[PDB]
This record gives C-alpha cells, sequence and structure tokens, in this order.
C-alpha cells in the first residue's frame, strides 16, 4: 500500500507514535517519507547483506527474521514479511522497540540526515488529526 501523507499521519497517531520518547508526528512522518516514500512494500539490500522492510525500513540485522542475515536478532519477534503489510500495526510496534534502543531516531540514518533539525511539523501541515 502507498500511503497519502495525512493518511499515514493518522495511522501513527492512532498506533501512539506522536511524542513517542519525545518525537512529534512530523518526526515518523518525515523518516517514513524519507526511508519508503510511504511505500508499505518497500525492501532494500543493505552492504552486510541485511535487508529493510516497510514504511519505516526496518533492519533483519537485529529487528526481524528473513532466514537469508546470518547471526541476525529477531528482537521484534516477526516475520520481515509481516512489516510489509497494508496495517502498520508490526512496523509501528517494532519502531517502538527501535526508538527505545539508546539512539533513539539516529537509528534511522535517512532521519538523523534528512529530518533531525529540520521544520517537521510541515509533514503534518493541513492534516486533519
Ligand atoms: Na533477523
Amino acid at each position: 500500500k502507498v500511503f497519502g501523507r495525512c493518511e499515514l499521519a493518522a495511522a501513527m497517531k492512532r498506533h501512539g507514535l506522536d511524542n513517542y520518547r519525545g518525537y512529534s508526528l512530523g518526526n515518523w512522518v518525515c523518516a517514513a517519507k524519507f526511508e519508503s516514500n510511504f511505500n508499505t512494500q518497500a525492501t532494500n539490500r543493505n552492504t552486510d547483506g541485511s535487508t529493510d522492510y516497510g514504511i519505516l525500513q526496518i533492519n533483519s540485522r537485529w529487528w526481524c527474521n528473513d532466514g537469508r542475515t546470518p547471526g541476525s536478532r529477531n528482537l521484534c519477534n516477526i516475520p520481515c514479511s509481516a512489516l510489509l503489510s497494508s496495517d502498520i500495526t508490526a512496523s509501528v510496534n517494532c519502531a517502538k522497540k527501535i526508538v527505545s534502543d539508546g539512539n533513539g531516531m539516529n537509528a534511522w540514518v535517512a532521519w538523523r540526515n534528512r529530518c533531525k533539525g529540520t521544520d517537521v511539523q510541515a509533514w503534518i501541515r493541513g492534516c486533519r488529526l
């Protein structure tokens, strides 16, 4: 599923991401834009042989199982395929664990490089929330 910007903002807010570990909703929408372009089916191979899955490009190295990432963990206890669903519940539940891991949203290199310190509120502009 390719979410609308405001459509994704609403779904993330409903699932409790607005101000989760102090990160305003615009941060999460900005991260999703640059990670996936809001496409739940987005997959991208990393140089380390791990793969990133879904709207928030969650890594098979630590967070989900894809069965082809040697020496990897599955800390979200999910098949990586479950992070591609049109329902973002598994991605959001897993993102809450990632962002709580110690480095906050710096875990998303695209957030650090493209969203951090910017006017992230612009990403929820004109949305009925
Ligand atoms: Na894994």
